[PDB]
């Protein structure tokens, strides 16, 4: 089987974030113009999607991590990954 990725970007540098679901776990790689480095995101999941938006120059990232029929939303708003309110009845 294959790892599964999701990607987002912002600005004109740009910043890029790539999330990889590998063998039950999601991790994050980061580009800020000067080489790829490892991000702070680490959460369980077999499937991942992502979206992001800016308020001014402040990025807001939402990562949707799924295992079985449960999807958990993880939020980056400048100061730590927090659990979002997203729910669904799958
Ligand atoms: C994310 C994901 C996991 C965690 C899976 C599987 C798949 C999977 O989806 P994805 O990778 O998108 O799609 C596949 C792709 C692209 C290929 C080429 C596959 C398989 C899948 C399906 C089938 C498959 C699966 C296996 C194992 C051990 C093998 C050998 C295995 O045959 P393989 O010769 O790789 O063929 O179980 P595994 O615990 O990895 O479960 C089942
Ligand atoms: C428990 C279980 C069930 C009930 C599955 C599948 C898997 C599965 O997990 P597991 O067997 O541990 O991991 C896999 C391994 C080790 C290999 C080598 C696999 C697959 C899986 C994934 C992918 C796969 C699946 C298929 C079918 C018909 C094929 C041909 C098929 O490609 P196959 O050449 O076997 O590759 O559907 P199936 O109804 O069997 O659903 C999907
Ligand atoms: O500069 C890297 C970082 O802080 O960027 C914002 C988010 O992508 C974080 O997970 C990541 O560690
Ligand atoms: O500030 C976090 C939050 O309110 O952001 C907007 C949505 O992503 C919500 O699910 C999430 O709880
Ligand atoms: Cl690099
Ligand atoms: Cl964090």
């Amino acid at each position: 089987s294959s790892v599964q990725t999701a990607a987002t970007s912002w600005g004109t540098v740009p910043s890029i974030r790539v999330y990889t679901a590998n063998n039950g776990k999601i991790t994050e790689r980061c580009w800020d113009g000067k080489g790829w480095y490892t991000g702070a995101f680490n959460e369980p999941g077999d499937n991942v999607s992502v979206t992001s938006w800016l308020v001014g120059s402040a990025i807001h990232i939402r990562v949707y991590a799924s295992t079985g029929t449960t999807t958990t939303e993880w939020c980056w708003d400048g100061n730590g990954w927090t659990k979002g309110a997203y729910t669904a009845t799958n």
